[PDB]
Protein backbone atom coordinates (compact mmCIF):
# COMPACT_ATOMS: atom_id res chain seq x y z
CA UNK A 1 0.00 0.00 0.00
CA UNK A 2 2.60 2.60 1.00
CA UNK A 3 3.26 3.28 4.39
CA UNK A 4 2.92 7.32 5.71
CA UNK A 5 6.51 7.08 6.63
CA UNK A 6 6.59 9.48 9.76
CA UNK A 7 4.62 9.82 12.53
CA UNK A 8 4.58 13.16 12.38
CA UNK A 9 4.04 14.14 9.18
CA UNK A 10 0.30 11.85 9.82
CA UNK A 11 0.08 14.41 12.57
CA UNK A 12 0.55 17.08 10.81
CA UNK A 13 -1.15 16.02 7.48
CA UNK A 14 -4.47 15.04 9.34
CA UNK A 15 -4.21 18.65 11.63
CA UNK A 16 -4.01 20.29 7.94
CA UNK A 17 -6.99 18.66 6.63
CA UNK A 18 -9.54 18.50 9.82
CA UNK A 19 -8.71 22.44 10.28
CA UNK A 20 -10.18 24.83 7.56
CA UNK A 21 -13.24 26.68 6.10
CA UNK A 22 -15.53 25.22 9.02
CA UNK A 23 -13.22 26.65 12.07
CA UNK A 24 -13.36 30.28 10.54
CA UNK A 25 -15.98 31.10 8.58
CA UNK A 26 -18.73 27.70 9.39
CA UNK A 27 -19.12 27.77 13.58
CA UNK A 28 -19.52 31.29 13.68
CA UNK A 29 -22.31 31.76 12.07
CA UNK A 30 -24.13 28.73 13.42
CA UNK A 31 -23.31 29.98 17.18
CA UNK A 32 -24.81 33.19 16.27
CA UNK A 33 -28.01 32.25 14.42
CA UNK A 34 -28.21 29.65 17.51
CA UNK A 35 -28.57 32.37 20.36
CA UNK A 36 -24.87 31.92 20.96
CA UNK A 37 -24.45 30.95 25.03
CA UNK A 38 -27.10 28.65 24.29
CA UNK A 39 -25.13 26.96 21.35
CA UNK A 40 -21.94 25.67 23.46
CA UNK A 41 -23.09 23.52 26.35
CA UNK A 42 -24.55 21.18 23.81
CA UNK A 43 -21.57 21.32 21.46
CA UNK A 44 -18.99 20.49 24.20
CA UNK A 45 -21.18 17.69 25.36
CA UNK A 46 -21.72 16.57 21.60
CA UNK A 47 -17.76 16.53 21.30
CA UNK A 48 -17.60 14.52 24.02
CA UNK A 49 -19.98 11.63 24.01
CA UNK A 50 -19.68 11.42 20.23
CA UNK A 51 -17.16 12.92 18.65
CA UNK A 52 -13.86 11.52 19.82
CA UNK A 53 -15.27 8.24 20.23
CA UNK A 54 -16.31 8.05 16.18
CA UNK A 55 -12.97 9.48 15.05
CA UNK A 56 -11.38 6.83 17.42
CA UNK A 57 -13.75 4.10 15.70
CA UNK A 58 -13.03 5.44 12.23
CA UNK A 59 -9.07 5.62 12.96
CA UNK A 60 -8.75 2.02 13.64
CA UNK A 61 -10.79 0.71 11.12
CA UNK A 62 -8.99 2.42 8.93
CA UNK A 63 -5.41 1.30 10.17
CA UNK A 64 -6.29 -2.55 10.93
CA UNK A 65 -7.26 -3.06 7.16
CA UNK A 66 -5.10 -1.02 5.85
CA UNK A 67 -8.03 -0.35 3.11
CA UNK A 68 -9.99 2.77 1.66
CA UNK A 69 -13.36 4.11 2.92
CA UNK A 70 -15.00 1.64 0.23
CA UNK A 71 -12.34 -1.53 1.07
CA UNK A 72 -12.79 -1.51 4.50
CA UNK A 73 -16.57 -3.48 4.17
CA UNK A 74 -14.84 -6.66 3.72
CA UNK A 75 -16.14 -7.11 7.44
CA UNK A 76 -19.61 -7.02 6.28
CA UNK A 77 -20.01 -6.90 2.18
CA UNK A 78 -23.45 -5.75 2.40
CA UNK A 79 -22.78 -2.31 3.93
CA UNK A 80 -21.11 -0.66 1.06
CA UNK A 81 -23.85 1.99 1.05
CA UNK A 82 -21.80 3.45 3.75
CA UNK A 83 -18.90 4.42 1.77
CA UNK A 84 -21.13 5.14 -1.31
CA UNK A 85 -23.29 7.83 0.99
CA UNK A 86 -19.79 8.94 1.99
CA UNK A 87 -18.67 9.62 -1.61
CA UNK A 88 -21.66 10.98 -2.05
CA UNK A 89 -21.55 13.29 1.17
CA UNK A 90 -17.79 14.47 -0.13
CA UNK A 91 -18.92 15.49 -3.66
CA UNK A 92 -21.83 17.68 -2.22
CA UNK A 93 -19.32 19.48 -0.13
CA UNK A 94 -16.80 19.73 -1.95
CA UNK A 95 -18.64 21.59 -5.18
CA UNK A 96 -19.20 24.53 -2.66
CA UNK A 97 -16.06 24.28 -0.69
CA UNK A 98 -14.25 25.56 -3.86
CA UNK A 99 -17.16 28.48 -4.59
CA UNK A 100 -16.14 30.03 -0.73
CA UNK A 101 -12.68 29.59 -1.56
CA UNK A 102 -13.52 31.71 -4.77
CA UNK A 103 -15.21 34.38 -2.95
CA UNK A 104 -12.28 34.15 -0.42
CA UNK A 105 -9.67 35.04 -3.40
CA UNK A 106 -11.97 37.66 -4.50
CA UNK A 107 -11.54 39.36 -0.99
CA UNK A 108 -8.28 38.71 -1.73
CA UNK A 109 -7.58 40.50 -4.98
CA UNK A 110 -9.43 43.37 -4.06
CA UNK A 111 -6.89 44.14 -0.94
CA UNK A 112 -3.89 44.96 -3.26
CA UNK A 113 -4.67 48.99 -2.99
CA UNK A 114 -3.60 52.13 -0.86
CA UNK A 115 -7.65 52.49 0.74
CA UNK A 116 -9.88 49.26 1.49
CA UNK A 117 -12.98 49.67 -0.57
CA UNK A 118 -15.14 49.10 2.13
CA UNK A 119 -13.85 51.62 4.85
CA UNK A 120 -15.47 54.78 4.26
CA UNK A 121 -19.60 55.47 2.86
CA UNK A 122 -19.08 57.42 -0.06
CA UNK A 123 -18.60 54.81 -2.59
CA UNK A 124 -21.22 55.02 -5.46
CA UNK A 125 -22.90 51.89 -4.50
CA UNK A 126 -24.06 53.07 -1.06
CA UNK A 127 -26.79 54.55 0.81
CA UNK A 128 -28.13 57.02 2.59
CA UNK A 129 -28.67 54.23 5.75
CA UNK A 130 -24.90 54.44 5.28
CA UNK A 131 -23.06 54.41 9.05
CA UNK A 132 -19.18 53.91 9.39
CA UNK A 133 -16.68 54.90 12.34
CA UNK A 134 -13.84 56.19 10.26
CA UNK A 135 -28.40 52.14 10.94
CA UNK A 136 -25.78 50.09 8.01
CA UNK A 137 -22.49 49.16 8.07
CA UNK A 138 -20.08 49.88 4.84
CA UNK A 139 -18.80 46.06 4.99
CA UNK A 140 -22.15 44.63 5.15
CA UNK A 141 -23.31 46.86 1.93
CA UNK A 142 -20.05 46.19 0.21
CA UNK A 143 -21.00 42.40 1.07
CA UNK A 144 -24.34 42.87 -0.67
CA UNK A 145 -24.14 45.75 -3.52
CA UNK A 146 -21.21 45.03 -4.58
CA UNK A 147 -19.51 41.61 -4.08
CA UNK A 148 -23.04 39.76 -4.98
CA UNK A 149 -25.82 42.21 -6.04
CA UNK A 150 -28.18 39.82 -4.26
CA UNK A 151 -31.45 39.34 -5.90
CA UNK A 152 -34.57 39.00 -4.01
CA UNK A 153 -35.81 35.70 -4.32
CA UNK A 154 -34.38 31.90 -4.80
CA UNK A 155 -35.72 31.78 -8.72
CA UNK A 156 -34.86 34.67 -9.69
CA UNK A 157 -31.43 33.48 -11.57
CA UNK A 158 -30.40 37.48 -12.60
CA UNK A 159 -26.92 36.95 -14.84
CA UNK A 160 -23.43 35.64 -13.82
CA UNK A 161 -20.65 38.03 -12.08
CA UNK A 162 -18.11 37.43 -13.74
CA UNK A 163 -14.95 38.34 -11.65
CA UNK A 164 -16.67 35.51 -9.39
CA UNK A 165 -16.06 33.01 -12.27
CA UNK A 166 -12.69 34.13 -12.97
CA UNK A 167 -11.89 33.72 -9.24
CA UNK A 168 -13.58 29.88 -9.53
CA UNK A 169 -11.57 29.03 -12.49
CA UNK A 170 -8.53 30.12 -10.93
CA UNK A 171 -9.00 28.52 -7.87
CA UNK A 172 -10.03 24.71 -9.37
CA UNK A 173 -6.68 25.35 -11.72
CA UNK A 174 -4.89 25.68 -8.67
CA UNK A 175 -6.05 23.10 -7.34
CA UNK A 176 -5.52 20.57 -10.04
CA UNK A 177 -1.88 21.84 -11.05
CA UNK A 178 -0.98 21.29 -7.18
CA UNK A 179 -2.88 17.61 -7.31
CA UNK A 180 -1.33 16.30 -10.20
CA UNK A 181 2.32 18.27 -9.39
CA UNK A 182 1.99 16.47 -5.98
CA UNK A 183 2.60 19.34 -3.77
CA UNK A 184 1.54 18.08 -0.41
CA UNK A 185 2.58 14.45 -0.70
CA UNK A 186 6.15 14.88 -1.51
CA UNK A 187 6.09 18.41 0.33
CA UNK A 188 7.07 20.59 2.81
CA UNK A 189 5.70 23.57 4.15
CA UNK A 190 2.79 21.94 6.12
CA UNK A 191 4.43 23.79 8.97
CA UNK A 192 4.36 26.73 8.21
CA UNK A 193 0.26 26.08 6.99
CA UNK A 194 -0.21 24.99 10.50
CA UNK A 195 1.39 27.84 12.64
CA UNK A 196 0.89 30.58 10.39
CA UNK A 197 -3.44 30.56 11.17
CA UNK A 198 -2.88 31.04 14.76
CA UNK A 199 -0.41 33.90 14.37
CA UNK A 200 -3.00 35.65 12.03
CA UNK A 201 -5.77 35.20 15.10
CA UNK A 202 -3.54 36.27 18.08
CA UNK A 203 -2.66 39.01 16.03
CA UNK A 204 -6.53 39.83 15.86
CA UNK A 205 -7.28 38.97 19.05
CA UNK A 206 -5.92 41.79 20.91
CA UNK A 207 -7.39 44.60 19.11
CA UNK A 208 -10.76 43.08 19.14
CA UNK A 209 -10.27 42.87 22.97
CA UNK A 210 -9.37 46.61 23.63
CA UNK A 211 -12.57 48.26 21.99
CA UNK A 212 -15.17 49.18 23.70
CA UNK A 213 -18.48 47.00 23.63
CA UNK A 214 -16.54 43.63 23.25
CA UNK A 215 -17.09 43.01 26.82
CA UNK A 216 -21.06 42.40 26.07
CA UNK A 217 -20.21 40.57 23.28
CA UNK A 218 -17.46 38.11 24.85
CA UNK A 219 -20.53 37.74 27.99
CA UNK A 220 -23.12 37.18 25.29
CA UNK A 221 -20.85 34.63 23.52
CA UNK A 222 -20.62 32.51 27.35
CA UNK A 223 -23.80 33.35 28.86
CA UNK A 224 -25.90 30.14 28.72
CA UNK A 225 -29.04 30.24 27.89
CA UNK A 226 -31.48 27.33 29.60
CA UNK A 227 -34.83 28.16 28.01
CA UNK A 228 -33.70 27.04 24.46
CA UNK A 229 -32.12 23.57 25.14
CA UNK A 230 -35.28 21.67 25.28
CA UNK A 231 -35.55 22.02 21.69
CA UNK A 232 -33.83 19.64 18.62
CA UNK A 233 -33.27 22.09 16.79
CA UNK A 234 -29.78 23.22 18.23
CA UNK A 235 -29.07 19.88 19.23
CA UNK A 236 -28.75 18.89 15.78
CA UNK A 237 -27.12 21.63 14.76
CA UNK A 238 -24.64 20.90 17.29
CA UNK A 239 -24.10 17.58 16.33
CA UNK A 240 -23.82 18.59 12.43
CA UNK A 241 -20.81 20.95 13.10
CA UNK A 242 -19.24 18.66 14.97
CA UNK A 243 -19.42 15.93 12.64
CA UNK A 244 -19.05 18.42 9.76
CA UNK A 245 -15.65 20.15 11.72
CA UNK A 246 -14.23 16.73 12.08
CA UNK A 247 -14.88 15.06 8.54
CA UNK A 248 -16.35 11.67 10.66
CA UNK A 249 -18.46 10.84 7.12
CA UNK A 250 -16.30 12.39 4.65
CA UNK A 251 -14.53 9.17 4.13
CA UNK A 252 -10.80 10.64 4.17
CA UNK A 253 -10.05 9.52 7.76
CA UNK A 254 -10.08 5.93 6.28
CA UNK A 255 -8.43 6.55 3.16
CA UNK A 256 -5.57 8.52 5.49
CA UNK A 257 -5.55 5.69 8.05
CA UNK A 258 -4.95 2.87 5.48
CA UNK A 259 -1.28 3.92 4.90
CA UNK A 260 -0.59 3.89 8.83
CA UNK A 261 1.75 1.02 10.41
CA UNK A 262 -0.38 -1.30 12.50
CA UNK A 263 1.39 -0.72 15.79
CA UNK A 264 0.81 3.05 15.26
CA UNK A 265 -1.04 4.77 18.63
CA UNK A 266 -4.08 5.99 16.83
CA UNK A 267 -5.64 6.78 20.66
CA UNK A 268 -3.43 9.08 21.01
CA UNK A 269 -3.67 10.44 17.20
CA UNK A 270 -7.45 10.92 17.52
CA UNK A 271 -7.52 12.99 21.07
CA UNK A 272 -4.92 15.06 20.10
CA UNK A 273 -6.51 15.84 16.75
CA UNK A 274 -10.14 16.43 18.15
CA UNK A 275 -8.77 18.94 21.01
CA UNK A 276 -6.70 20.68 18.48
CA UNK A 277 -9.19 20.84 16.13
CA UNK A 278 -11.94 21.97 18.65
CA UNK A 279 -9.95 24.25 20.21
CA UNK A 280 -9.19 26.31 17.07
CA UNK A 281 -12.96 27.39 16.71
CA UNK A 282 -13.00 28.74 20.23
CA UNK A 283 -11.16 31.49 19.61
CA UNK A 284 -11.76 32.39 16.33
CA UNK A 285 -15.25 32.87 17.69
CA UNK A 286 -13.96 35.16 20.59
CA UNK A 287 -12.86 37.35 18.00
CA UNK A 288 -15.75 37.47 16.46
CA UNK A 289 -17.70 38.09 19.17
CA UNK A 290 -15.53 40.79 20.31
CA UNK A 291 -16.08 42.41 16.71
CA UNK A 292 -19.63 41.68 16.88
CA UNK A 293 -20.11 43.54 20.67
CA UNK A 294 -18.11 46.60 19.61
CA UNK A 295 -19.98 46.93 16.16
CA UNK A 296 -23.29 46.60 18.20
CA UNK A 297 -21.93 48.96 20.88
CA UNK A 298 -21.46 51.79 18.37
CA UNK A 299 -25.13 51.28 15.73
CA UNK A 300 -27.63 51.67 18.76
CA UNK A 301 -28.83 48.24 18.59
CA UNK A 302 -28.37 44.53 20.63
CA UNK A 303 -25.92 42.00 19.80
CA UNK A 304 -28.66 39.52 19.12
CA UNK A 305 -29.77 42.15 16.24
CA UNK A 306 -26.28 43.65 14.76
CA UNK A 307 -26.23 41.28 11.70
CA UNK A 308 -28.46 38.63 9.89
CA UNK A 309 -28.88 34.80 10.00
CA UNK A 310 -26.63 34.33 6.42
CA UNK A 311 -23.51 32.95 5.93
CA UNK A 312 -21.54 35.79 5.17
CA UNK A 313 -21.09 36.80 8.56
CA UNK A 314 -17.70 36.51 8.24
CA UNK A 315 -17.18 38.51 5.31
CA UNK A 316 -18.96 41.27 6.84
CA UNK A 317 -16.86 41.06 10.08
CA UNK A 318 -13.57 40.29 9.84
CA UNK A 319 -13.20 43.40 7.41
CA UNK A 320 -14.56 45.62 10.02
CA UNK A 321 -12.13 44.26 12.38
CA UNK A 322 -8.99 44.77 9.62
CA UNK A 323 -10.01 48.33 9.12
CA UNK A 324 -9.15 49.44 12.83
CA UNK A 325 -5.17 47.85 12.72
CA UNK A 326 -2.44 50.65 11.15
CA UNK A 327 -1.70 49.81 7.64
CA UNK A 328 -5.14 47.76 6.89
CA UNK A 329 -4.03 46.07 3.60
CA UNK A 330 -1.07 44.78 4.63
CA UNK A 331 -3.05 42.97 7.41
CA UNK A 332 -5.70 41.94 4.90
CA UNK A 333 -3.76 40.19 2.69
CA UNK A 334 -1.95 38.08 4.90
CA UNK A 335 -5.57 37.29 6.70
CA UNK A 336 -7.42 36.48 3.81
CA UNK A 337 -4.12 34.51 2.24
CA UNK A 338 -4.42 32.33 5.42
CA UNK A 339 -8.06 31.73 4.62
CA UNK A 340 -6.90 30.53 1.24
CA UNK A 341 -4.73 28.32 2.46
CA UNK A 342 -6.60 26.77 5.04
CA UNK A 343 -9.59 26.10 2.38
CA UNK A 344 -6.74 24.69 -0.32
CA UNK A 345 -5.65 22.35 2.50
CA UNK A 346 -9.07 20.69 2.78
CA UNK A 347 -10.16 20.70 -0.59
CA UNK A 348 -6.63 18.82 -2.06
CA UNK A 349 -7.59 15.71 0.19
CA UNK A 350 -10.98 15.96 -0.79
CA UNK A 351 -10.66 15.67 -4.54
CA UNK A 352 -7.75 13.26 -3.66
CA UNK A 353 -9.81 11.11 -1.62
CA UNK A 354 -12.52 10.76 -4.32
CA UNK A 355 -9.97 9.90 -7.11
CA UNK A 356 -8.02 7.23 -5.09
CA UNK A 357 -11.03 5.53 -4.34
CA UNK A 358 -12.56 5.39 -7.76
CA UNK A 359 -9.24 4.14 -9.08
CA UNK A 360 -8.94 1.98 -6.28
CA UNK A 361 -12.91 0.90 -7.68
CA UNK A 362 -12.04 0.02 -11.43
CA UNK A 363 -9.44 -2.39 -10.47
CA UNK A 364 -7.67 -2.71 -13.78
CA UNK A 365 -4.62 -1.13 -14.91
CA UNK A 366 -5.43 0.42 -17.35
CA UNK A 367 -7.30 3.03 -15.20
CA UNK A 368 -3.77 3.65 -12.70
CA UNK A 369 -1.49 4.67 -15.84
CA UNK A 370 -4.57 6.93 -16.70
CA UNK A 371 -5.21 8.86 -13.42
CA UNK A 372 -4.46 12.44 -14.60
CA UNK A 373 -7.32 12.42 -16.68
CA UNK A 374 -9.31 10.78 -14.04
CA UNK A 375 -8.09 13.78 -12.13
CA UNK A 376 -8.71 16.13 -14.68
CA UNK A 377 -12.32 15.17 -14.96
CA UNK A 378 -13.20 15.61 -11.86
CA UNK A 379 -12.35 18.94 -11.49
CA UNK A 380 -13.63 19.76 -14.82
CA UNK A 381 -16.97 18.28 -13.37
CA UNK A 382 -16.54 20.14 -10.27
CA UNK A 383 -16.14 23.72 -12.10
CA UNK A 384 -18.99 23.46 -14.32
CA UNK A 385 -21.65 22.44 -11.69
CA UNK A 386 -20.27 25.43 -9.88
CA UNK A 387 -21.27 27.62 -12.40
CA UNK A 388 -25.07 28.47 -10.97
CA UNK A 389 -23.27 29.12 -7.93
CA UNK A 390 -21.29 32.79 -9.05
CA UNK A 391 -24.95 34.01 -10.48
CA UNK A 392 -26.92 37.00 -8.39
CA UNK A 393 -29.04 33.80 -6.90
CA UNK A 394 -25.99 32.10 -5.57
CA UNK A 395 -25.70 32.45 -1.92
CA UNK A 396 -29.68 31.53 -1.60
CA UNK A 397 -28.51 27.62 -3.45
CA UNK A 398 -24.88 27.50 -1.37
CA UNK A 399 -27.26 28.08 1.67
CA UNK A 400 -29.50 25.26 0.74
CA UNK A 401 -26.88 22.86 -0.09
CA UNK A 402 -24.80 23.71 3.26
CA UNK A 403 -27.79 23.64 5.93
CA UNK A 404 -29.83 20.62 3.81
CA UNK A 405 -27.08 18.16 1.80
CA UNK A 406 -24.23 18.12 4.46
CA UNK A 407 -25.91 18.57 7.90
CA UNK A 408 -27.07 15.66 9.25
CA UNK A 409 -26.61 12.84 6.86
CA UNK A 410 -23.04 12.61 8.42
CA UNK A 411 -24.45 11.49 11.89
CA UNK A 412 -26.94 8.92 10.48
CA UNK A 413 -24.26 7.45 8.21
CA UNK A 414 -22.09 7.51 11.21
CA UNK A 415 -24.38 5.87 13.11
CA UNK A 416 -25.01 3.12 10.93
CA UNK A 417 -21.47 2.02 10.31
CA UNK A 418 -20.82 2.15 14.32
CA UNK A 419 -23.92 -0.22 14.75
CA UNK A 420 -22.83 -2.53 12.06
CA UNK A 421 -19.69 -2.80 13.65
CA UNK A 422 -21.08 -3.17 16.88
CA UNK A 423 -23.75 -5.18 16.63
CA UNK A 424 -23.10 -7.47 13.29
CA UNK A 425 -19.95 -8.26 13.69
CA UNK A 426 -19.51 -8.02 17.30
CA UNK A 427 -17.77 -5.94 19.75
CA UNK A 428 -15.63 -8.43 21.61
CA UNK A 429 -14.43 -9.36 17.87
CA UNK A 430 -13.43 -5.78 17.19
CA UNK A 431 -11.80 -5.24 20.66
CA UNK A 432 -9.19 -8.29 20.46
CA UNK A 433 -9.28 -6.30 16.90
CA UNK A 434 -7.92 -3.38 18.85
CA UNK A 435 -5.97 -5.23 21.33
CA UNK A 436 -4.26 -6.71 18.44
CA UNK A 437 -2.44 -3.28 17.16
CA UNK A 438 -2.32 -1.15 20.13
CA UNK A 439 -1.42 -3.72 22.99
CA UNK A 440 -3.88 -2.45 25.38
CA UNK A 441 -7.71 -3.12 25.15
CA UNK A 442 -9.79 0.02 24.38
CA UNK A 443 -10.38 1.93 27.66
CA UNK A 444 -13.86 2.01 29.42
CA UNK A 445 -15.17 5.32 28.40
CA UNK A 446 -15.11 4.19 24.54
CA UNK A 447 -16.77 0.73 24.72
CA UNK A 448 -19.87 2.36 26.76
CA UNK A 449 -19.62 5.10 23.96
CA UNK A 450 -19.62 2.62 20.88
CA UNK A 451 -22.06 0.01 22.74
CA UNK A 452 -24.98 2.70 24.26
CA UNK A 453 -24.33 6.11 24.53
CA UNK A 454 -23.81 7.71 21.25
CA UNK A 455 -26.43 5.39 19.13
CA UNK A 456 -28.72 6.37 22.01
CA UNK A 457 -28.03 10.04 21.97
CA UNK A 458 -28.70 9.99 17.89
CA UNK A 459 -31.74 7.63 18.05
CA UNK A 460 -33.28 10.48 20.73
CA UNK A 461 -32.24 13.70 18.53
CA UNK A 462 -33.48 12.04 15.03
CA UNK A 463 -36.82 11.11 16.77
CA UNK A 464 -37.37 14.50 18.66
CA UNK A 465 -36.69 16.14 15.46
CA UNK A 466 -39.46 14.99 13.56
CA UNK A 467 -42.00 15.19 16.09
CA UNK A 468 -40.89 19.11 16.67
CA UNK A 469 -41.00 19.73 13.08
CA UNK A 470 -43.19 22.64 12.12
CA UNK A 471 -42.89 24.20 8.46
CA UNK A 472 -42.58 28.01 9.88
CA UNK A 473 -39.57 26.69 12.07
CA UNK A 474 -38.09 24.38 10.13
CA UNK A 475 -37.52 27.26 7.01
CA UNK A 476 -36.02 30.27 8.72
CA UNK A 477 -35.61 31.70 5.35
CA UNK A 478 -39.16 32.02 3.87
CA UNK A 479 -37.88 29.36 0.91
CA UNK A 480 -40.86 28.29 -1.56
CA UNK A 481 -42.24 24.46 -1.53
CA UNK A 482 -40.32 23.52 -4.60
CA UNK A 483 -36.66 24.54 -3.06
CA UNK A 484 -37.10 22.56 0.33
CA UNK A 485 -38.23 19.44 -1.93
CA UNK A 486 -34.64 19.94 -3.27
CA UNK A 487 -33.07 20.15 -0.26
CA UNK A 488 -34.96 16.85 0.77
CA UNK A 489 -33.92 14.96 -1.82
CA UNK A 490 -30.44 16.40 -1.79
CA UNK A 491 -30.16 14.81 1.92
CA UNK A 492 -32.06 12.11 1.22
CA UNK A 493 -29.78 10.87 -1.98
CA UNK A 494 -26.55 9.54 0.71
CA UNK A 495 -28.53 8.23 3.19
CA UNK A 496 -30.43 5.92 0.42
CA UNK A 497 -27.61 4.05 -0.47
CA UNK A 498 -27.44 1.64 2.43
CA UNK A 499 -30.62 0.09 2.10
CA UNK A 500 -30.94 0.03 -2.06
CA UNK A 501 -27.46 -2.07 -2.11
CA UNK A 502 -28.52 -3.81 0.61
CA UNK A 503 -31.41 -5.11 -1.25
CA UNK A 504 -28.86 -5.27 -4.76
CA UNK A 505 -26.43 -7.65 -2.66
CA UNK A 506 -29.52 -9.88 -1.58
CA UNK A 507 -30.91 -10.60 -4.75
CA UNK A 508 -27.36 -12.14 -5.93
CA UNK A 509 -26.64 -14.04 -2.88
CA UNK A 510 -27.37 -17.66 -2.24
CA UNK A 511 -29.96 -19.15 0.06
CA UNK A 512 -33.42 -20.91 0.09
CA UNK A 513 -34.98 -18.51 2.65
CA UNK A 514 -34.95 -14.99 3.11
CA UNK A 515 -33.01 -15.62 6.44
CA UNK A 516 -30.21 -17.73 5.33
CA UNK A 517 -29.44 -15.20 2.07
CA UNK A 518 -29.30 -12.26 5.19
CA UNK A 519 -26.69 -14.65 7.13
CA UNK A 520 -24.33 -15.07 3.81
CA UNK A 521 -24.13 -11.83 3.12
CA UNK A 522 -23.17 -10.44 6.58
CA UNK A 523 -20.71 -12.90 7.31
CA UNK A 524 -17.32 -11.62 6.87
CA UNK A 525 -15.45 -12.30 3.73
CA UNK A 526 -12.33 -14.44 3.09
CA UNK A 527 -9.93 -11.76 3.10
CA UNK A 528 -10.85 -9.81 6.03
CA UNK A 529 -8.30 -8.45 8.50
CA UNK A 530 -4.65 -7.66 8.53
CA UNK A 531 -2.70 -7.20 5.50
CA UNK A 532 0.61 -8.31 5.91
CA UNK A 533 1.45 -12.24 6.61
CA UNK A 534 3.45 -11.72 10.34
CA UNK A 535 -0.09 -10.02 11.61
CA UNK A 536 -2.21 -12.98 10.60
CA UNK A 537 -1.91 -14.80 14.05
CA UNK A 538 -4.68 -16.01 16.49
CA UNK A 539 -8.03 -15.73 14.74
CA UNK A 540 -6.48 -15.20 11.49
CA UNK A 541 -4.37 -17.85 10.81
CA UNK A 542 -4.65 -19.59 7.46
C1 LIG B 1 -9.65 22.80 -16.20
C2 LIG B 1 -10.19 23.29 -14.87
C3 LIG B 1 -9.54 22.50 -13.74
C4 LIG B 1 -9.93 24.80 -14.72
C5 LIG B 1 -10.77 25.64 -15.68
C6 LIG B 1 -9.88 26.46 -16.63
C7 LIG B 1 -10.67 27.60 -17.31
C8 LIG B 1 -12.03 27.06 -17.75
C9 LIG B 1 -10.70 28.83 -16.38
C10 LIG B 1 -9.35 29.20 -15.72
C11 LIG B 1 -9.24 30.72 -15.61
C12 LIG B 1 -10.64 31.23 -15.93
C13 LIG B 1 -10.77 32.65 -16.45
C14 LIG B 1 -10.06 33.64 -15.52
C15 LIG B 1 -10.53 35.04 -15.73
C16 LIG B 1 -11.60 35.39 -16.44
C17 LIG B 1 -11.95 36.83 -16.56
C18 LIG B 1 -13.45 37.09 -16.40
O1 LIG B 1 -13.69 38.43 -16.73
C19 LIG B 1 -14.21 36.22 -17.38
C20 LIG B 1 -13.96 34.77 -17.02
C21 LIG B 1 -12.47 34.39 -17.14
C22 LIG B 1 -12.08 34.38 -18.62
C23 LIG B 1 -12.26 32.98 -16.53
C24 LIG B 1 -13.07 31.92 -17.28
C25 LIG B 1 -12.68 30.46 -17.06
C26 LIG B 1 -11.18 30.21 -16.94
C27 LIG B 1 -10.52 30.34 -18.33
C1 LIG C 1 -33.40 5.72 8.88
C2 LIG C 1 -32.68 6.12 7.60
C3 LIG C 1 -32.58 4.91 6.67
C4 LIG C 1 -33.43 7.27 6.91
C5 LIG C 1 -33.42 8.56 7.74
C6 LIG C 1 -33.81 9.76 6.88
C7 LIG C 1 -34.36 10.95 7.71
C8 LIG C 1 -35.09 10.43 8.95
C9 LIG C 1 -33.25 11.98 8.02
C10 LIG C 1 -31.93 11.87 7.22
C11 LIG C 1 -31.34 13.28 7.07
C12 LIG C 1 -32.26 14.19 7.87
C13 LIG C 1 -32.40 15.64 7.41
C14 LIG C 1 -31.04 16.32 7.28
C15 LIG C 1 -31.15 17.80 7.30
C16 LIG C 1 -32.26 18.49 7.58
C17 LIG C 1 -32.21 19.98 7.56
C18 LIG C 1 -33.01 20.63 8.69
O1 LIG C 1 -33.09 21.99 8.42
C19 LIG C 1 -34.43 20.07 8.67
C20 LIG C 1 -34.35 18.58 8.98
C21 LIG C 1 -33.56 17.81 7.91
C22 LIG C 1 -34.38 17.72 6.63
C23 LIG C 1 -33.26 16.38 8.44
C24 LIG C 1 -34.55 15.64 8.81
C25 LIG C 1 -34.49 14.12 8.91
C26 LIG C 1 -33.61 13.47 7.84
C27 LIG C 1 -34.31 13.55 6.48
C1 LIG D 1 -28.50 6.19 12.10
C2 LIG D 1 -29.80 6.53 12.78
C3 LIG D 1 -30.10 8.01 12.65
C4 LIG D 1 -30.95 5.65 12.24
C5 LIG D 1 -31.49 4.69 13.30
C6 LIG D 1 -30.42 3.69 13.76
C7 LIG D 1 -30.15 3.72 15.29
C8 LIG D 1 -30.49 5.09 15.86
C9 LIG D 1 -30.87 2.55 15.99
C10 LIG D 1 -30.96 1.24 15.18
C11 LIG D 1 -30.50 0.08 16.07
C12 LIG D 1 -30.67 0.61 17.48
C13 LIG D 1 -29.86 -0.05 18.59
C14 LIG D 1 -30.04 -1.57 18.59
C15 LIG D 1 -29.63 -2.18 19.88
C16 LIG D 1 -29.33 -1.49 20.98
C17 LIG D 1 -28.94 -2.24 22.21
C18 LIG D 1 -29.58 -1.68 23.47
O1 LIG D 1 -29.00 -2.33 24.56
C19 LIG D 1 -29.23 -0.20 23.57
C20 LIG D 1 -29.89 0.52 22.40
C21 LIG D 1 -29.38 0.02 21.04
C22 LIG D 1 -27.96 0.55 20.82
C23 LIG D 1 -30.32 0.53 19.93
C24 LIG D 1 -30.42 2.07 19.93
C25 LIG D 1 -30.88 2.75 18.64
C26 LIG D 1 -30.32 2.10 17.38
C27 LIG D 1 -28.81 2.34 17.31
CL1 LIG E 1 -15.71 23.40 15.04
NA1 LIG F 1 -7.49 23.04 5.80
NA1 LIG G 1 -12.55 21.42 11.42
Amino acid sequence: RGNWGNQIEFVLTSVGYAVGLGNVWRFPYLCYRNGGGAFMFPYFIMLIFCGIPLFFMELSFGQFASQGCLGVWRISPMFKGVGYGMMVVSTYIGIYYNVVICIAFYYFFSSMTHVLPWAYCNNPWNTHDCAGVLRTSPSEEYWRLYVLKLSDDIGNFGEVRLPLLGCLGVSWLVVFLCLIRGVKSSGKVVYFTATFPYVVLTILFVRGVTLEGAFDGIMYYLTPQWDKILEAKVWGDAASQIFYSLGCAWGGLITMASYNKFHNNCYRDSVIISITNCATSVYAGFVIFSILGFMANHLGVDVSRVADHGPGLAFVAYPEALTLLPISPLWSLLFFFMLILLGLGTQFCLLETLVTAIVDEVGNEWILQKKTYVTLGVAVAGFLLGIPLTSQAGIYWLLLMDNYAASFSLVVISCIMCVAIMYIYGHRNYFQDIQMMLGFPPPLFFQICWRFVSPAIIFFILVFTVIQYQPITYNHYQYPGWAVAIGFLMALSSVLCIPLYAMFRLCRTDGDTLLQRLKNATKPSRDWGPALLEHRTGRYAP
